[PDB]
């Protein structure tokens, strides 16, 4: 029997095994990170869950923050407060400071864009091209509203999605709308009239010039003191490069070979020059910590961003049937693309303000609910927060190109077994 002063333990390995108990849903989902590490088929990954109540508070950190080595030949590793590229995931960032704008008096979310956006208002739409093949230019039909831009329903799209206006660089009509490497957002033109079909554009970049025309102030300083400071975030900005403590830090991004799978490291322009200008739909540095803390206290409804009340109006379908049914159709037909990452490739989803909306259960009690919202950055980010299950997560990779499928499935074992044991 047990030994004299010391903790009654396993002295067999039958009693070892059976003190030990069989491994769970998130032990097991660790140990695929782990591998996904050590075979290579990521530099690394963190990954964060919060429910409301603070009996969820899950962060785990994998792996490396680049594919280069250091001073001391080293991989440094992927921290939750490793500066990182947000991409796309500053458009949630954009749409809250839009909507304290809203709660101000400043804008009203179906003001016509005219006042404060002029330039936007005299943009044509592009409707294909001439039987020689110059560029074929219309008036737009309706006026754009501030939660057109808000919803992608506004008529403008990006140029490396959109087929016309591939075409539109091809011929060489923007050029010299690019700074240090990087394209402007606000230089193209429209591809329809407002409230004609969802398209994924350049609404946030628009949306960020409103708040700064509307405020007075420039979208960093609007940033740090209305969603930076009452966080408490000190390593969030649009500035990285003049960030000398941050960029001593700072992830490198990798890209994946589409050739091999093998992993390279990626010298993006994004991480040698910020730009003038600071653009709402893209330009965000920070940490996954910082940006939990962003998605944590919208979850909370603690009203230290916005008043709950607006923050349930981010999570209402804002789609009427007719672009509910097309922004559908269009996800359904583009795997290729795939705005949802992890989320089954058909389901019915509408948008809200902010990100996608998912209008039925994922795996009915399994996973994420009716009403979550989501979406996502370009190197694999995906944030969710599901009010109905009480929790929020964030899945941060720095790994183009987007839809990776080792990051995709690493990311929905990440979510199964946090909806497993933690949901409520
Ligand atoms: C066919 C459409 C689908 C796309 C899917 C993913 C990317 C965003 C594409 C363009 C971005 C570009 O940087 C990536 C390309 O190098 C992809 C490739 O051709 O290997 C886009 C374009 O190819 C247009
Ligand atoms: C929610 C996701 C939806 C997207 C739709 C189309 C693209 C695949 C997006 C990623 C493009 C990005 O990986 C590459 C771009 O940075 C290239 C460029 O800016 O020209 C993606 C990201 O914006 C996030």
């Amino acid at each position: 029997h047990h030994s004299s002063g010391l903790v009654p333990r396993g002295s067999h390995m039958g009693s070892i095994i059976d003190a030990a108990a069989a491994a769970g849903p998130v032990v097991l989902m660790e140990t695929a990170f782990r591998k996904a590490v050590e075979s290579r088929q990521i530099p690394g990954a963190v990954i964060m869950a919060r429910d409301a109540s603070g009996n969820l508070n899950y962060t785990r950190c994998f792996g490396a923050r680049t594919v280069r080595r250091d001073e001391n030949n080293q991989l440094p590793p992927l921290q939750v407060d490793t500066p990182c590229r947000l991409a796309s995931a500053t458009k949630l960032l954009t749409t809250i400071m839009v909507l304290q704008c809203m709660e101000r008096g400043l804008v009203d979310l179906d003001e016509t864009v005219d006042r404060l956006l002029p330039d936007l208002s005299a943009m044509p739409v592009l409707e294909g091209f001439d039987d020689a093949g110059n560029a074929r230019l219309r008036e737009r039909r309706g006026k754009i509203t501030l939660r057109h831009l808000l919803t992608h329903t506004s008529g403008l799209s990006y140029v490396f999605l959109h087929p016309l206006l591939r075409e539109y660089m091809a011929q060489g009509y923007l050029q010299s709308a690019e700074k240090f490497g990087i394209q402007s957002r606000l230089a193209p033109p429209a591809v329809n009239d407002p409230g004609a079909e969802w398209i994924y554009g350049t609404n946030l970049d628009w949306a960020g010039k409103l708040v700064e025309r509307a405020t007075g102030l420039d979208l960093e300083q609007y940033l740090q003191e209305n969603i930076c400071a009452p966080l408490g975030i000190t390593d969030m900005t649009f500035k990285l490069q003049q960030r000398p403590d941050m960029l001593a830090r700072r992830a490198d991004q990798t890209h994946r070979n589409s050739a091999d799978g093998r992993l390279r490291y990626d010298d993006s322009v994004y991480f040698r020059a910020d730009g003038e200008e600071c653009f709402g739909g893209q330009g965000v540095f920070s940490s996954p910590g910082s940006y939990m803390k962003v998605l944590h206290s919208l979850l909370k409804r603690d009203g230290l961003l916005l008043q709950p009340q607006t923050v349930d109006l981010m999570f209402q379908p804002a789609l009427e049937p007719r672009l509910e049914e097309q922004m559908n159709q269009h996800m359904d037909a583009s795997p290729h693309i795939n705005y949802g990452g992890p989320m089954p490739m058909v389901l019915r989803r509408s948008f809200g303000l902010g990100g996608i909306i998912a209008l039925e259960d994922l795996d009915g009690e399994n996973w994420r609910r009716k009403g979550s919202l989501t979406f996502g950055g370009g190197p694999n980010i995906v944030w969710q927060i599901d009010p109905k299950a009480g929790l929020c997560t964030l899945a941060f990779f720095q790994l183009e190109p987007w839809n990776d499928p080792v990051c995709r499935d690493l990311t929905r074992t990440f979510e199964h077994a946090i909806y497993a044991q933690y949901q409520q």
